[PDB]
């Protein structure tokens, strides 16, 4: 006799469409967090005649859950008899409960129950409740300092394959992009990470200079819109290019020697500078021409001395063209020239 609202007319008839009220419940959230459970549309039954006039208070209607499936619903739900307010009693685990289908009873309390019934369907919702994660505990990358902007960080010294950063999330099914946001905690003006895909890569925003900074250490944090991952730590090694030339302090050197000096005496100590790494910075000194057999230089020290079995003479002048070269492979080798002007003087 009472009718649930709304009465949706069945066209070409005078009948109300049977109602199935709808509710949805986020898995694992507490009654405190969720109550009261919002029902769409709101549950409500009214009386037909007499109540042609303003009902105001005291509807005289009692609500209850008549029956439901699965049968443990009483464990999770309670309905208030007068207000039909739906209360969750315990958090719901979707692994065990995906849905409930209940039957709602509405009857009068005057002693003459003429029950009415309606459906109530309750979905248990999956939620973004798993933190994203990286599939490696850390990441080691390599980049050649001569790499241009846009270059991809490599995962080995060979620089043959890109550094792969895989960020997953258990809320997202396999082989599907979890659409995570990745935060870098440092060097965001130097490196950037690709912004889509299950596998991410690191590329250069700015060129890097090994001679300026040879290593970068920072951490990446994934974010799914709700929870962050643990930060994962990253080290990037900048690899040396032979992009520095062995350099003398000056273009030419004026030096005087003396007649009483003999084989094995320091004439001048030349020192060139190469900031590159290892053999790329390893300098070799050579007199190309001009010594006339009277002077030699130490290949590794750069010290010029008197040649063996050689005696100075008073007026003699020399123009030594001295080369400093690094020990990179010939294809990448760099060098520069210093001219040493030597003049013999009396003591
Ligand atoms: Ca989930
Ligand atoms: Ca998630
Ligand atoms: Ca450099
Ligand atoms: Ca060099
Ligand atoms: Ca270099």
């Amino acid at each position: 006799s009472p009718m649930f609202l709304p009465c949706v007319l069945v066209p070409n008839t005078r009948d109300c469409r049977p109602l199935t009220y709808q509710a949805a419940i986020p898995e694992l959230r507490t009654p405190e967090e969720l109550n009261p459970i919002i029902v769409t549309p709101p549950i409500q039954a009214i009386d037909q005649d007499r109540n042609i006039q303003p009902p105001s208070d005291r509807p005289g209607i009692l609500y209850s859950i008549l029956v439901g499936t699965p049968e443990d619903y009483p464990r999770f739900f309670h309905m208030h008899p007068r207000t039909a307010e739906l209360s969750l009693l315990e958090p719901v685990n979707r692994d065990f409960h995906q849905k409930f289908d209940l039957v709602i009873k509405a009857e009068q309390d005057n002693g003459h129950p003429l029950p009415a019934f309606a459906g109530l369907h309750i979905e248990i919702l999956d939620e973004n409740n798993q933190s994203p994660y990286f599939t490696m505990p850390s990441y080691q990358g390599y980049i050649l300092e001569s790499a241009p902007v846009g270059a991809t960080i490599s995962d080995s010294l060979n620089l043959t394959s890109p550094l792969r950063i895989v960020a997953l999330d258990k809320d997202i099914e396999d082989t599907k992009d979890p659409e995570l946001h990745l935060f870098l905690n440092d060097y965001t003006s130097v490196f950037t990470v690709t912004q889509t895909g299950i596998t991410r890569y690191l590329t250069l925003l700015q060129p890097v200079d090994r001679e300026e900074q040879q290593t970068y250490t920072f951490s990446i944090t994934a974010f799914d819109g709700v929870q962050e991952s643990e930060p994962v730590i990253v080290n990037i090694q900048v690899m040396d290019a032979n992009d520095n030339t062995p350099t003398f302090p000056e273009i030419s050197y004026d030096v005087y020697v003396y007649t009483d000096m003999r084989p094995g005496d320091s004439v001048i100590q030349l020192t060139a500078v190469d900031a590159d790494e290892g053999s790329n910075g390893e300098i070799t000194y050579e007199i190309l021409v001009g010594a006339q057999g009277d002077f030699i230089i130490n290949k590794t020290t750069g010290l010029i001395t008197i040649a063996p079995g050689v005696e100075m003479i008073v007026g003699r002048t020399y123009a030594l063209t001295v080369q400093a070269a690094d020990n990179a492979p010939p294809a990448e080798r760099r060098n520069s020239i210093c001219t040493v002007y030597i003049e013999v003087l009396p003591p």
